[PDB]
């Protein structure tokens, strides 16, 4: 009987704080200096894919295109990844799909055994170099990411609540974001959808063809996009421009009982 809600979040500006580092944008907003915003952007650009290039597949799955991680799964035969020798597996498109898939399918092996242990999958010494990085950038975002992860952290725990991710970052990158800056947990792998390709209302209406109409759709973010395509499916649209956004939104979720 239950009312259920479904959040629809945007990643970069919205729950977490990258491109803007590069930009001079957040420095500049939050007079914080432009040298160090630029050296701590890079720094995590380069750990972003060398994570993924490193881990996810990144160089040969790039040019996929891909939107969730399962879109291929069809070609997937189920067996044993643990021996599997991908790198002299030669990667056509029937018998190029399985191995395709079965790229996919160890990304999300990888995501799920070191969601919660991203130091042990980067391993020693990237794992300190990143606490560092981690802790630099949360305190010239003022602790931003603190913020965005109260809210969805109340949304995980609350049981008629539903985190998705919706981004305009290719797939295997936009794992890698989600690991490194800690959101691995909070997010199912089966929630994140990449808009790179179809764009951003598609994914929003598979979204609702996925959850149904009776769930009550909240689309949270920082852009027009994300914004515009709300609109489009009249869909309620939460905008993010803050600190102070983001704590509306936790206060908001911590007064309803469904
Ligand atoms: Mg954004």
């Amino acid at each position: 009987s239950h009312m259920e809600r479904v959040f629809v979040w945007d990643l970069d500006e919205t729950i977490i704080i990258f491109h803007s580092l590069l930009t001079g944008t957040f420095a500049s907003r939050y007079g914080k200096d432009t040298t160090t915003s630029v050296r701590i952007g890079l720094m995590m650009e380069e750990m972003i894919f060398n994570l993924a290039d490193t881990h996810l597949f990144f160089n040969d799955l790039e040019d996929c295109d891909q939107i969730h991680v399962d879109d291929v799964s069809s070609d997937d035969n189920g067996q044993d990844l643990s021996t599997y020798n991908f790198s002299a597996d030669g990667f056509g498109g029937v018998d190029w799909m399985r191995k395709l898939a079965f790229r996919y399918r160890r990304v999300k092996e990888m995501y799920n055994t070191y969601k919660n242990n991203v130091g042990g999958l980067i391993g020693t010494p990237k794992r300190e170099t990143w606490l560092q990085l981690r802790a630099e950038l949360e305190a010239l975002t003022d602790l931003w990411l603190t913020h965005s992860l109260k809210a969805l952290n109340l949304i995980n725990s609350r049981p008629n609540c539903v985190n998705v991710l919706v981004t305009t970052t290719q797939l295997i990158p936009a794992l890698a974001k989600v690991l490194l800056y800690g959101l691995g947990s909070v997010f199912p792998i089966e929630n994140i959808y990449s808009a790179t390709k179809t764009g951003k209302e598609s994914c929003f209406e598979r979204i609702m063809q996925r959850f149904g109409r009776k769930a009550v759709y909240v689309v949270i973010g920082d852009g027009v996009e994300e914004e515009q395509g709300a609109k489009k499916h009249n869909m309620p649209f939460w905008r993010i421009s803050c600190h102070a956004d983001l704590e509306a939104l936790r206060h908001a979720l911590e007064l309803e009982y469904l």
